[PDB]
């Protein structure tokens, strides 16, 4: 018998205030009549899904309780670099930063985690990391679901080694990314979600160390994409499979009308990622798809300047290693960018900061889907990125472009960006 999605409590910021974010320890079930020592936020596996809102100035407040240095960030935040994370503000055992973040982005669904250099692969993998919400006028005005643990779901898809007793092992591959037997959900096997008799709106996330999916209803149903790495595309997609990639995050909406039980799939042991559950009586006659999302399908304009990033088989990007000293990238902020990313060996690229569009992908298009903003994107051969620097940074508090498969990061497959403002 399949156990029940669990859905970390909501910590938004505007009701309570400072947001305390105390990294610790852990006891989570991975599975049925076992218990394992974690890692997470607030006495979770993982942590509490954030909620803020574009115009709030929030007031975090990290607090390391973790048995070594520590340093976290928000990936597909939009704030200087000074407040991103991630080494520039390490935190060591028992130490503290408060931030005061100020949020001036279109609502997204991001995510934090822990990028603590030379150790981001084990610490993420440990159940550092969490979902990051980022609501505006746009997002609770759609006719879409968004009343969050109730028709309002965060999917965080996990890759995991467990030995027999239920403990996460984690035995460095080294040569590539971290890959698992067993598909986890918000810290649970295949769990099941008891929803409604209507739509239902899932937030997903692969934060895999490097295993990328392609999900897919086992019904042959379609699937409604509404987003959107950085916010709503300008019009649902409806599509037969999806892929996900590590650091990746897709807003779908389910037509649980008809009553019958739907669920997602993707060596693995199971295919099985999320079962969706219709639990009792109906609406009715509750909602069709929206026509439009995006009021405007504001999009791309001129670039100015032309790089090329490439990666490969081996750690570094064009052949050099991170660097904390060296600065790789010297953009403009306010100006548009376009960066062509190569990668022999298949990987995540994310880039810190910024937000772009993918206007080509191996001399092709790319799907309908991924048309939207973005900070994150697949790469196995190379893609043509429409970069835009809206924010700045300093030399010694940069923005980081990096492969997003954990173990290479890890190890060289860093850069540094640095903004000029303005």
């Amino acid at each position: 018998q399949q156990q029940p999605l669990p859905v970390p409590p909501l910590l938004e910021s505007r009701r309570g205030q400072p947001l305390f974010m105390t990294v610790q320890r852990a006891h989570w079930s991975f599975t049925p009549g076992t218990r394992a020592s974690v890692w997470g936020i607030n006495g979770r596996y993982l942590g509490p899904t954030i909620r803020v809102w574009k115009g709030d100035d929030v007031k975090l407040i990290y607090s390391n309780r973790l048995t070594e240095n520590v340093s976290m960030t928000v990936a597909g935040l939009q704030v200087p670099g000074p407040l991103m994370g991630g080494p520039a503000r390490m935190m060591s055992p028992n130490a503290d930063w408060a931030p005061v973040l100020p949020i001036r982005q279109n609502a997204a669904t991001l995510w934090y985690h822990a990028n603590t250099p030379n150790r981001t692969a084990q610490q993420v993998y440990n159940g550092l990391a969490g979902m990051w919400l980022v609501e505006d006028e746009v997002s609770k005005s759609l006719p879409i679901p968004n009343h969050y643990g109730v028709d309002d779901f965060p999917v965080i898809i996990q890759d995991k080694r467990l030995d027999n007793f239920g403990t996460p092992e984690y035995n460095e591959p080294g040569s590539g990314g971290f890959v698992g037997d067993t598909l986890l959900v918000n810290g649970v096997q295949s769990p099941y979600v008891e929803v409604s008799r209507g739509w239902v709106r899932l937030r997903l996330l692969n934060a895999s160390n490097s295993r990328r999916y392609q999900l897919q209803m086992n019904d042959g149903r379609p699937l409604h994409v509404i987003s959107g790495d950085q916010g709503f595309l300008p019009a649902p997609v409806s599509v037969k499979q999806l892929s996900l990639a590590p650091g990746e995050r897709r807003e779908i909406l389910v037509d649980m009308s008809n009553g019958d039980e739907v669920s997602i799939t993707c060596i693995l042991v199971s295919t099985l990622v999320l079962t969706l559950r219709p639990t009792g009586l109906l609406p009715l006659v509750t909602d069709s798809l929206p026509m439009r999302l995006l009021p405007t399908e504001i999009m791309a304009g001129s670039p100015i300047r032309s790089r090329d990033i490439s990666l490969g088989d081996d750690p570094g990007i064009n052949g050099q290693l991170w660097d904390v000293n060296r600065i790789d990238v010297t953009a403009q902020q306010g100006t548009w960018e376009r960066w062509t990313v190569r990668a022999d060996e298949p990987q995540a690229f994310h880039i810190e900061g910024v937000m772009f569009q993918i206007r080509n992908v191996n001399g092709a298009m790319p799907f309908p889907e991924d048309r939207g903003w973005k900070d994150t994107v697949w790469v196995d051969g190379q893609v043509e990125l429409l970069v835009y620097f809206g924010q700045p940074s300093w030399a010694h508090f940069p923005f980081y472009f990096n492969s997003q498969t954990l173990e290479m990061a890890d190890r060289g497959s860093i850069g540094q960006l640095l903004v000029n403002p303005v």
